[PDB]
């Protein structure tokens, strides 16, 4: 789909059996999700945004379906105000910017 | 241009007679620039990211040229680690996401 930017580019994802809304985010290197129930092992990590740092859990090779396109990769889980799909996954669904 | 997302989507901007590099950022409502010399009047404001909140200065109707496309709008100025072009300007240069 082509997505214009008059509203937040929010898409429906399926991750770990659950349905969520997430922001397609070209200004995010990584993918950050709200506190959620994920299976597997992790490594403590800190994500750094505007205004400072959040402690996150890092899960590798997690399956996600973003607007019906499958991607496998790293997902961060922690106290983000909004679910963020970052460029690590955007590249996998063939996502481009166009102007 | 079409921009893939294997690297940060950094473009050259001209703002207030100066040249800078900024991130085309679909996950940003607003445009935030590092501390810089801007002319005019302002209003104190707080921008809120992943780590909490930064105090910024809000300037209205500021001309920016982003990859050679002029846009006029609100620019926020403050202690961001990266220059961010938000959807408020991205819509003016006809920027879309495509997958
Ligand atoms: C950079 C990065 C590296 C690794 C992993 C991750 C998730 C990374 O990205 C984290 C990040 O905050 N990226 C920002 C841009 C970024 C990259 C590098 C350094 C600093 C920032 C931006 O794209 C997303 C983030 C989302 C958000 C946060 C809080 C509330 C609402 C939305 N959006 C915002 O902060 C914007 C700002 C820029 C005007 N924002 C805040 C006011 C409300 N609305 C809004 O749109």
């Amino acid at each position: 789909p082509q997505i214009t930017l008059w509203q937040r580019p929010l898409v429906t994802i399926k991750i770990g059996g659950q349905l969520k809304e997430a922001l397609l985010d070209t200004g995010a290197d990584d993918t950050v999700l709200e506190e959620m129930s994920l299976p597997g092992r992790w490594k403590p990590k800190m994500a750094g945004g505007i205004g400072g740092f959040v402690k996150v859990r890092q899960y590798d090779q997690i399956l996600i379906e973003i607007c019906g396109h499958k991607a496998i990769g790293t997902v961060l889980v922690g106290p983000t105000p909004v679910n963020i799909i970052g460029r690590n996954l955007l590249t996998q669904i063939g996502c481009t910017l166009n102007f």
